[PDB]
């Protein structure tokens, strides 16, 4: 069909940063929850 013909991106709802991948978002949040 086409090369990117879905292109979704996910977003963080905490900082409005965007990634490629899930796993990529999900990794992130942790720097953004807290008592660790
Ligand atoms: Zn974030």
């Amino acid at each position: 069909g086409s090369s990117g013909s879905s292109g979704k991106i996910f977003t963080c709802e905490y900082c409005n940063k965007v990634f490629k991948f899930k796993h990529s978002l999900q990794a992130h949040l942790r720097i953004h929850t807290n008592e660790k």
